[PDB]
């Protein structure tokens, strides 16, 4: 009798194209066009979603890009005959994940089985990085995590910024807490004191343009993720790295422009991008000279600098892992205090 709709998924293979993995899906020849007319691109490890109606005809089609510098989600439909962006304010919804595991293998390992994302493992990897090796977690040991997660229609689809960790190593209480405030946040310890190479920033900036992490467009409704931090300033700003490490790459690259990276040891690295111009400075860098100076290369509106962490692998929010933490004044203390309540609360339903 009469069909219904059905999902489709297609993995996104080696350097792989849209119209590619719509064509293997089985996608019309002229449909495949009719998309592609308005949206190096494909984010690799996914799979891109595609909605067939009980006629055989495409009604939608979701999926992730992994554009140099940010990643973004697009939700097309297909009504009177073309294709628009779908976008809606109550599609996503953001919910505090508490996630308790006790490790047997490894830290790493059981945490994964755990349905830990690999971006909170390594997250939660560098900010604790000053106290422990995640990776010297013994069999007992427990790791208590609250994190926000991103659900797209019912359907969790990332995972946002930690919001409070606990780690016994041993039997040793090692507590994490996000504190934000002002007109991104930070990570302390339990008594406010600030946890953990990176003593200070790549630059002296005019202001923070857009902070790391997804955000939603106020009116496109769109959602995005920045896999960095925008440091906005005068073009021709010095660019000096933010600790130790050795440069290993440097260039015009993607929509990152000019660029450099630096592997500061212990499994991570560092990238400045959008400069106007290098300094030559390879090999190993003590830590605060100069490699680059401010500018709008590559794929970005003005002048200003574009500071990505990746530890272990890929973007990780450089806050309090890859750049200095400020000391809490008045201004926070008693802030704070009721910030870390709320998550300890949420803390002690995993213990
Ligand atoms: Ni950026």
């Amino acid at each position: 009798g009469v069909q219904t709709a059905y999902w489709v998924q297609e993995a996104v293979q080696p350097g792989d194209s849209l119209a590619d993995v719509l064509a293997r899906s089985g996608m019309a020849r002229d449909e495949i066009a009719r998309i592609t007319e308005k949206y190096r691109h494909l984010r690799a490890d996914q799979s891109v979603h595609v909605l067939v109606g009980g006629d055989g005809g495409a009604r939608e089609v979701q999926f992730f890009t992994d554009e140099d510098g940010e990643r973004n989600l697009v939700a097309l439909e297909k009504k009177g005959g073309i294709w628009r962006r779908s976008a809606s304010e109550a599609d996503m919804k953001v919910l505090p994940t508490l996630r308790s595991v006790v490790v047997k293998t490894s830290a790493r390992g059981s945490l994964a089985r755990a349905e830990v994302p690999v971006e909170i493992r390594e997250s939660l990897s560098g900010i604790f990085a000053g106290r422990f090796s995640l990776d010297g977690l013994k069999e007992g040991d427990a790791v208590r995590l609250i994190y926000d997660s991103l659900y797209f229609h019912g359907q969790q689809v990332a995972a946002g910024d930690i919001l409070a960790a606990e780690v016994v190593k041993g039997g040793t209480r090692h507590q994490a807490f996000y504190y934000r405030s002002d007109k991104g946040g930070n990570y302390y310890d339990e008594d406010g004191r600030v946890l953990q190479g990176f003593n200070i920033e790549p630059l002296v900036y005019t202001r923070i343009s857009s902070p790391f992490g997804y955000r939603m467009h106020p009116i496109l409704h769109t959602w995005r993720l920045h896999t960095g931090i925008d440091y906005a300033a005068p073009q021709g700003t010095p660019v000096r790295a933010s600790a130790d490490g050795v440069i290993t790459f440097k260039g015009r690259k993607g929509g990152y422009g000019n660029a450099v990276m630096i592997r500061h040891a212990n499994g991570v690295e560092t990238l400045y991008a959008h400069l106007s111009a290098f300094s030559q400075a390879q090999g190993n860098v003590r830590g605060g000279e100069v490699i680059g100076f401010v500018g709008s290369t590559g794929r970005s509106t003005g002048p200003h600098l574009h500071y990505e962490a990746r530890i272990n692998g890929q973007p990780v929010n450089p806050v309090s892992v890859a750049l200095p933490t400020p000391e809490l004044t008045q201004a926070d203390k008693a802030a704070f205090a009721a910030q870390k309540q709320k998550a300890d609360a949420l803390l002690a339903r995993l213990r």
